[PDB]
């Protein structure tokens, strides 16, 4: 029925969804050059790490000079990453207690036990001077004849004046 140009196959694929539609296949883009990354993730990683504070520059060169400057730097205040740290300092659990250091709360009547020696009395054995103790009396000793006593024989005569011989 009608020759046309029958002669073995002359189509494409194994049914024409639309007819053909298409000129190059090959190039194409007109609109792919969109923003890949899009407003989104996109920041340096290779060269810094946010977070901490991590620098590393690294020069390779044909005389040998090479400059290693791989360096790593903690964070830098722990805005968001050395959190929970401020400073060390630690602290003891909880010592005794006992007496105050020095602040001495409530003072006492007993102060220090001064082994001192506010000792001053020394009573002598006895007055080595006047001695007028006794009884008023010291003269007696050898009692020597200084009392006079002789004094009697020109009392009343024995008995009578009466001259014998003359």
């Amino acid at each position: 029925m009608g020759t046309f140009r029958e002669e073995g196959s002359v189509s494409s694929g194994t049914k024409q969804e639309f007819h053909t539609g298409k000129l190059v296949t090959t190039k194409g883009d007109k609109e792919l050059l969109i923003d890949n990354e899009k407003v989104t993730s996109g920041h340096t990683t290779t060269t810094r790490r946010s977070c901490s504070k991590v620098i590393t520059k690294t020069v390779t060169n044909a005389d040998g000079r090479t400059e290693t400057t791989k360096e790593v730097v903690k964070s830098e205040d722990g805005s968001d990453c050395g959190d929970a740290d401020f400073d060390w300092h630690h602290t003891f659990p909880s010592r005794g207690n006992l007496d105050d250091f020095f602040h001495r709360d409530k003072d006492d009547f007993f102060t220090r036990s001064s082994h001192e020696f506010d000792g001053r009395t020394g009573l002598a054995p006895e007055f080595a001077a006047l001695g007028e103790s006794g009884s008023s009396s010291s003269k007696t000793s050898t009692h020597s004849k200084q009392f006079v006593s002789s004094s009697t024989t020109v009392n009343r005569g024995g008995s009578a004046i009466e001259s014998k011989h003359f």
